């Protein structure tokens, strides 16, 4: 399920990819945008995102990214940029059970992507 939250995240047209991914015990994509990138996120990739090691970029659905700000286990958020060709702002926010991921279209503020991701995760915490 969880397609409602994807639809909402994608509705204003500023973003090109979004996903909800469970990370407890057996990580899995609960919902994502078909034919994009996040839908291909692997449990191993999730493992890196939530791993205790915050030193060692990373990949999301195979797509190489650069970590720009990491507070995921702290904001409970992470800001990234896709590694290039035009690059895109990506934000990952961590709820009690899920990772919420959001990728902006070219020329969209990383702050907007972060805000949209942050608030959605906040919304999701209210029912978890």
């Amino acid at each position: 399920g969880w397609n409602a939250y994807i639809d909402n995240l994608m509705a204003d047209g500023t973003c090109q990819d979004a996903a909800i991914v469970g990370y407890k015990d057996s990580p899995s994509v609960w919902a994502a945008v078909p034919g994009k990138t996040f839908v291909n996120i692997t449990p191993a990739e999730v493992g890196v995102l939530v791993g205790k090691d915050r030193s060692s970029g990373l990949t999301l659905g195979g797509q190489k990214c650069s970590v720009i700000r990491d507070s995921l286990l702290q904001e409970f958020s992470m800001d990234l940029r896709t590694k290039s060709a035009p690059t895109f702002n990506v934000t990952v926010t961590k709820t009690d059970k899920t990772l919420v991921l959001l990728m902006g279209k070219g020329g969209v503020h990383g702050g907007l992507i972060n805000k949209k991701c942050y608030e959605m995760a906040s919304h999701l915490r209210r029912s978890q």
